[PDB]
């Protein structure tokens, strides 16, 4: 288990544009294209991203390329965010992966509302952090995925992703 295998499980792989859990145009391994309701707008974003006129369809290799860029950028942004970097640095590698996964899904701005939960993680109050993370729109909207991420933050093990 590692961050890529973890996010590959949570996001799946689709080589044609599709709508994510929020209704937004996405492709590949959870690569958000745009929040716009315009398919054409999403297709333009895809072409920009891949570097060619794709028509809404990409290769597995291309999907993987954007995926690598997304995870890298996610970690990197965590490191530049003063509200997140200290949390990240305080955790072990397993929990760190859980935090990258959360940000990949909700974005830094999304995480702005997780100050309390993040603080419990920094305090290493695992159970409390877990309880706190569940009290969120994120949890309510994607509970199965959230449960997984929360168990990871709670135990520091990949048990929730085994058998997946
Ligand atoms: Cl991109
Ligand atoms: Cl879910
Ligand atoms: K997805």
């Amino acid at each position: 288990m590692n961050i890529f295998e973890m996010l590959r499980i949570d996001e799946g792989l689709r080589l044609k544009i599709y709508k994510d859990t929020e209704g937004y145009y996405t492709i590949g391994i959870g690569h958000l294209l745009t929040k716009s309701p315009s398919l054409n707008a999403a297709k333009s974003e895809l072409d920009k991203a891949i570097g060619r006129n794709t028509n809404g369809v990409i290769t597995k290799d291309e999907a993987e390329k954007l995926f690598n860029q997304d995870v890298d950028a996610a970690v990197r942004g965590i490191l530049r965010n003063a509200k997140l970097k200290p949390i990240y640095d305080s955790l072990d590698a397993v929990r760190r992966a859980a935090l990258v996964n959360l940000i990949f899904q909700i974005g830094e701005t999304g995480a702005a509302g997780f100050t309390n939960s993040l603080r419990y993680l920094q305090q290493k109050r695992w159970d409390e952090a877990a309880v706190n993370f569940a009290k969120s729109r994120w949890y309510n909207q994607t509970p199965n995925r959230a449960k997984r991420i929360i168990t990871v933050f709670r135990t520091g093990t990949w048990d929730a992703y085994k058998n997946l």
